[PDB]
DNA sequence: GCGGACTGCTTACC
């Protein structure tokens, strides 16, 4: 097999690489790499090197990386560009791996670990590491084993060994329910003192040195804790064994620390999750995320974690092992490790650089160019500067019965490709008319020869640009995975339907690839399967969809980030002319098709001057279809699904071709390199046939709800609410309020006003019995100190911050009580007037029960009246006025009767 | 007292 790197670092004039050789063994080499950089040279000096602008360069080879760096400074001291890749390990990788890297993930050592530290004096600061590490569990992907390091003897208590027998038993048996599928994978090691544990851990580490190192908060807690504890016990030299090149770097933010372990690639799972999951969670405790991602139960114990080792060491160790397994389970579902390796090897970068789309693209573009013997420009300093973005129509707040939406495929990247926007394809400029002159096809055709954006920029149509070229490569990967996702999703609905009439029999899940639409043979079998087998198939489908979602949405993110990066001053190819070329063209494309679409519908409906498009944001249009439906008459339809089929067809056969024509003309108008504005139907929405449901409503920009029957070719088994912007979607809204508000909306859109009012009456009556956590608001807790004045709210102190201060006063002098962490999230509750806390709200760390010290008092004093009116009624009022309906029966003349 | 204009902060939508 082809070789592939695992890790690369630069240490002085040396490149240290770990790699898998052609016989699949892991090696390590130190290479005294001799890099090249480039200077512009006279045109008379023949060469094979040119900058992206076609100017010739001479290659300078250096004796070592140090001389290359010093020459860069000198060149600045002179005032001349020093071209080429200045990140030498990216050059090294490019030289060394001059081909499409095919990697074998089974050859890559992925380690997942988690440590426990009993601390009586609150949270154990990693920079200090005052307290013994009393457990480590460390899963090795090569061995497929959980290595458990259990401290039996500590100044905080001596305990008996953990029992694997008991670990495996059900909780109802007094066991820990350590998943049976890992019991035989546990390698348990007890120790009679910390020193021996740590030294054994290190010796283990040498033998099985991680390439990818992950876990949950491992970068901000586990790694710096382990590093410093070993450092403070055995000394710096021993601590450095954690690095396969015995080099570490302490990066400090005082007094926190991030340790950099040379030769290892740390991908903290919490950071992968935040960047790639596309969620915003009220809490990021592994407990909370596990329950959310896997539907497993919150782990239970009877005391504070601070005493868990002492009172139930058996459970303490089982829970440490489980914590490690939960991340593996989340990754098996979400697959962010795979994504990282994929992306990393594609760009040819340090795997941890997947967190930086700028580095990722610098690398991809560098390799693409190096390929053609081209030379990349030197990075330059630029001041930060604002610039305009998308257009968003101002909707008329109202209900809207029948709606179909359309959306442009990969919008900004398609503009990049269509127009041919790249640093080196710029041709010149033209004098711009006002934007609406272009939108209205009234302005003078910008250019006859070059491809144009209405911001004034022209680009060459002939030449290929490296930006369009490389963004197209990733776009095509995105498109492949999205197909798998959507097919898996369609399969899913097939399975959900057949689950309505399951055969009462015994059988097994069919062996099928859910990435592709089921064959008619598969469907026939399906409709003969047991419920058991069907539910298992449905699980596998949904898992295939998630896997597809991760792969597609994150390649989407990467290419949109290339768009973004053109407007970041740290990007080698920063250029506000290209950034604006894109967003301005987009503003045009949208408002142009609003016109064409409006024109086309008035026509085929024989109408004149009616506004079909009621909304659009960036690149989408939401079309009111009341009149399309009305031209046929509702009575012409057997059932809901009937007219849904109707609009699917109508949109497919009539509308899209018109839009196709509409954009082809725009392409012509701008003389663009290639027509790539592909706008397909998105959602079909409307009330159930015969129902009094209102179908949909908008409250304003970015705030709407629709009752959807078909989404991008997925015909749902039951209608799905698509709600955007409203409080049901926001992590800051209490859980029970979200659920309640969503049910009000479901009722409005599906059933009608009378339903809504019934539900509201009931909610109002019973809502005081809801668990406090479910009615707590959530907020991020930033700049607590900024607003802390002697324990009390400084000027302009935000509501949630006030609540934190209320908390800190209430727990003052309880070293043990949970502290609110700067930057992390808090639950917030309002308190009734005259409460013992001396303020109107109180806040505590999200994801947690409020400390027993004050919990009872908080519950007594919660302000249910404010909670309800402020978090539930106000939003509800907003929705219903928008839609023209009442959530309470107004007082009327009829009141005078019985 | 407190509405309305502004501001900081938060978290959506693309
Ligand atoms: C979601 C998102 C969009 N955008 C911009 C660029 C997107 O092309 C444009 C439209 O947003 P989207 O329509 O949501 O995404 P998309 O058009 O790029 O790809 P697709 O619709 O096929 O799933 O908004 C960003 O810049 N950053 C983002 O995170
Ligand atoms: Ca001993
Ligand atoms: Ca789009
Ligand atoms: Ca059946
Ligand atoms: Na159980
Ligand atoms: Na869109
Ligand atoms: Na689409
Ligand atoms: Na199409």
């Amino acid at each position: 097999m082809k070789e592939f790197y695992l890790t690369v670092e630069q240490i002085g004039d040396s490149i240290f690489e770990r790699y898998i050789d052609s016989n699949g063994r892991e090696r390590t080499r130190e290479v005294e790499y001799k890099p090249s950089l480039f200077a512009h040279c006279p045109e008379s000096q023949a060469t094979k090197y040119f900058d992206i602008y076609g100017k010739p360069c001479t290659r300078k080879l250096f004796a070592n990386m140090r001389d290359a760096s010093q020459w860069i400074k000198r060149m600045e001291d002179i005032g001349l560009e020093a071209l080429g890749m200045d990140d030498f390990k990216l050059a090294y990788l490019s030289d060394t791996y001059n081909y499409e890297i095919k990697y074998d993930h089974t050859k890559i050592r992925v380690a997942n670990f988690d440590i426990e530290v009993t601390s009586p004096d609150g949270f154990p600061e990693p920079s200090q590491a005052k307290h013994p590490i009393d457990a480590i569990t460390h899963y090795d992907s090569i061995d497929d084993r959980f290595y458990v390091f259990d401290l039996l003897n500590s100044p905080y208590g001596n305990v008996e060994e953990w029992s694997i027998e008991i670990a495996a038993k059900l909780q109802e048996q007094g066991g820990d329910e350590v998943p049976s599928e890992i019991i035989d994978k546990i390698i348990y090691m007890p120790f009679d003192n910390e020193k021996e544990l740590l030294m054994e851990y290190l010796n283990f580490w040498q033998q099985k040195t991680p390439v990818i190192l992950t876990g949950w908060n491992v970068e901000s807690f586990a790694i710096p804790y382990v590093y410093n504890r070993i450092k403070n016990i055995f000394g710096e030299s021993t601590a450095k064994r954690l690095s396969p090149h015995r080099k570490t770097r302490v990066k400090v933010i005082e007094s926190r620390e991030i340790i950099t372990l040379f030769g290892i690639s740390v991908l903290d799972y919490i950071d992968l999750y935040k960047k790639f999951s596309f969620t915003n969670q009220p809490s990021y405790s592994l407990d909370y995320i596990s329950e959310f991602e896997l539907n497993v139960g919150k782990l239970k114990y009877d005391g504070p974690i601070s005493k868990l080792r002492e009172s139930n060491h058996q459970r303490y160790i089982s829970y440490n092992i489980i914590a490690v397994y939960r991340v593996l389970q989340i990754d098996a579902k979400r697959q962010f490790i795979n994504l990282s390796l994929d992306m990393g090897y594609y760009a040819k970068i340090q795997i941890q650089s997947v967190f930086s789309p700028i580095k990722t693209w610098d690398a991809i573009i560098f390799n693409s160019l190096k390929e053609q013997n081209k030379v990349i420009p030197q990075g330059r300093s630029h001041p930060v500067q604002p610039y305009p973005g998308a257009f968003v129509k101002e909707p008329i707040p109202n209900r809207y019965k029948y709606v179909m939406s359309f959306d442009l495929t990969s919008f900004y990247p398609s503009i990049i490709r269509q127009v041919n926007i790249s640093p080196e394809t710029i041709a010149g400029t033209f004098k711009v008319a006002p934007l609406h002159d272009y939108i209205n096809a009234v302005a003078e055709r910008p250019s006859d020869v070059y491809s144009c954006s209405p911001n004034g920029m022209m680009y060459y149509k002939d030449r290929d640009g490296v930006v369009p070229t490389e963004i197209t490569k990733v776009f095509n990967q995105r498109k492949e995975h999205k197909g798998y996702m959507l097919a898996a999703q369609r399969n899913g609905e097939i399975i959900k339907e057949a689950l309505h009439n399951p055969n009462l029999s015994v059988d097994e899940p069919l062996d099928v690839d859910y990435r592709f639409d089921f064959s008619d043979e598969i469907k026939e079998k399906i409709k003969k399967l047991s419920a058991k087998s069907l539910n298992e198939m449905l699980f596998r489908a949904q898992r295939t969809e998630v896997a597809g979602m991760t792969a597609q949405i994150n390649r989407k993110l990467l290419i949109n980030s290339l768009y973004g990066a053109l407007g970041n001053v740290w990007f080698r190819y920063y250029d506000l002319r290209n950034a604006t070329a894109i967003t301005t063209f987009g503003q045009m494309a949208l408002q142009w098709i609003e016109r064409k679409v409006n024109e086309y519908l008035n026509e085929v409906c024989g109408t004149e001057g009616e506004a079909f498009v009621l909304y659009g944001d960036t690149d989408s249009i939401y079309v009111s279809a009341d009149k399309i439906i009305d031209k046929v008459g509702e009575s012409k339809f057997r059932d809901t699904n009937h007219w849904v089929d109707f609009l699917d067809k109508f949109a497919r056969e009539r509308m899209e071709p018109a839009i196709d024509r509409g954009f082809r003309e725009m392409c012509e108008y701008m003389n663009n390199k290639q027509h790539l504005m592909f706008m397909d139907r998105e959602a079909i929405a409307g009330p159930p046939l015969g129902s009094k449901g209102i179908g949909g409503f908008w409250t304003g920009k970015k705030r709407y709800a629709l009752n959807v029957w078909d989404m991008e070719g997925t015909r749902y088994a039951e209608p799905k609410l698509k709600i955007m912007g409203l409080e049901t979607q926001k992590s800051s809204t209490p859980k029970a309020v979200q659920k309640a508000l969503k049910e009000c909306i479901r009722r409005m859109l599906q059933e009608g006003e009378e339903s809504l009012q019934e539900y509201f009456k009931e909610f109002e009556k019973e809502f005081r019995q809801l668990n406090y956590i479910s009615i707590a608001s959530v907020s991020s807790a930033n700049n607590i100190a900024k607003y802390d004045v002697g324990g009390f709210p400084g000027p302009k102190c935000p509501f949630h911050i006030r609540g934190i201060l209320t908390y800190n006063r209430a727990i003052k002098g309880n070293i043990d009580a949970p502290q609110v962490v700067e930057g992390e999230k808090v639950y917030v509750l309002p308190l009734r007037e005259g409460n013992p806390f001396g303020d109107k709200c109180i806040a505590w760390p999200s994801g947690t029960e409020i400390t027993d010290l004050i919990k009872d008092d908080v519950l007594h004093w919660m302000d249910y009246t404010v909670l309800l009116e402020k978090t539930f009624i106000k939003p509800l009022e907003g929705f219903t006025s928008a839609a023209k309906l009442d959530y309470e029966k107004k007082a009327s003349l009829f009141d005078m009767f019985d």
